[PDB]
């Protein structure tokens, strides 16, 4: 559906298009909690939610 008939490493293009990806939503969920949480703490006071321990 994707290739017709022409590729050789696809490998890269998964590497780069996953790579680029993960790296962007990681930095999204990031900076919006990151954003979120300081701007709450900032209003007043508020504690942390602990994700692991």
């Amino acid at each position: 559906m994707a290739a017709i008939e022409k590729r050789q490493k696809e490998i890269a293009d998964g590497l780069a298009s996953a790579e680029r990806a993960h790296k962007d939503l990681d930095l999204a969920k990031a900076s919006a909690t990151d954003q979120l949480k300081k701007a709450k703490a900032e209003a007043q006071v508020i504690i942390e939610q602990a994700n692991k321990r």
